[PDB]
């Protein structure tokens, strides 16, 4: 899995 949130890069993958 890999889960990544920064200035509104919804980057949420599981």
């Amino acid at each position: 899995k890999r889960i990544h949130i920064g200035p509104g890069r919804a980057f949420y993958t599981t």
